[PDB]
């Protein structure tokens, strides 16, 4: 279908105030494609698509999410990061915005942040986070998105990694998780598991607790695959009594890139069923539509 025709579908769904229908249309198209659609929409009707959505819907995280899907995902992410820093540091939001992110999207987000707030994002972040804990240090290095191929084979690398865990050489840990390329991480994690008593995940649990723990744990999933981190962060939202704010962050920014989440979710259960239980009558059908698990 032509973008003008999709824009018309959206017009009528908005007029109908049909939330699931807006979610369904959004779910059909990637972030880039939804940008094209939003362009056709404003040309056709002379109003911005997120502005029309906001005016048509009641509100709550449902409307915000739907708006986000037809907004600039880098401005969206940048504002989430601002929000996470505006009060007490929002560590959950940190995971959603900093760790569940491709380097490309991060780069554009940093540019959006300068445009929106006339401040350097990373500087603002480290200002409020500090460097007194290992999670802070990993996040700083993560944001650099400077991945560096590792010297040895997967088995040699897993052994050095294991030795680092066993000796609590946290400096090696921060540098490893902060700079290892994802493509290399997967074979390393497999070799680790195969040769050592613990898997990498169990090793993390042995040395870290609280925010350190969750930061390295998210990093682990991220390196395995963004859809696998997505699966985990959706399960967390379900378990945290239907965390609407997290679901809005990760769905609004990342749903198109993480649609494999439903398959990776099988280790926790049935994603569709879990969303059904944990989220209310309005939000749940929206999420299940977007994540393609009706």
């Amino acid at each position: 279908p032509k973008v003008t025709d999709i824009a018309n579908e959206l017009k009528q769904a908005i007029d109908a105030k049909d939330e699931v229908q807006i979610a369904f249309i959004a779910s059909e198209y990637s972030a880039e494609s939804r940008e094209k659609i939003a362009k056709a929409y404003v040309a056709s009707y002379g109003k911005e698509l997120p502005d029309d959505i906001k005016k048509a819907l009641k509100g709550g995280s449902e409307e915000s999410l739907l708006m986000d899907l037809f907004s600039d995902r880098h401005e969206v992410r940048a504002q989430h990061i601002r929000d996470a820093l505006s009060g007490r540091n929002d560590h959950m939001a940190f995971f959603d915005t900093v760790i569940l992110c491709t380097p490309e999207d991060w780069h554009e987000t940093v540019a959006a942040y300068t445009r929106m707030f006339k401040k350097p994002l990373v500087e603002d972040f480290m200002k409020d986070v500090g460097r007194k804990e290992d999670w802070c240090l990993l996040m700083e290095k993560w944001m650099a998105h400077e991945r560096v191929s590792r010297p040895g084979s997967p088995e040699d690398e897993a052994q050095r990694l294991d030795q680092a865990f066993d000796q609590k050489n946290t400096a090696y840990l921060i540098d490893f998780f902060g700079t290892v390329p994802s493509a290399e991480y997967r074979p390393i994690a497999e070799a680790f598991k195969a040769q050592n008593g613990k898997s990498i995940e169990q090793a993390i649990a042995t040395i870290y607790t609280k925010t350190d723990y969750y930061t390295f744990y998210c990093a682990h999933f991220a390196l395995l695959g963004m859809h696998r981190l997505a699966a985990y962060l959706i399960n967390c939202a379900c378990n945290d009594k239907g965390d609407e704010k997290r679901m809005r962050r990760i769905t609004g920014m990342m749903v198109d890139k993480c649609l494999g989440a439903k398959h990776a979710y099988k280790i926790y259960g049935d994603m569709g069923t879990d969303i059904e239980r944990c989220f209310d009558k309005r939000m749940a059908p929206i999420l299940r539509t977007l994540w393609r698990v009706k």
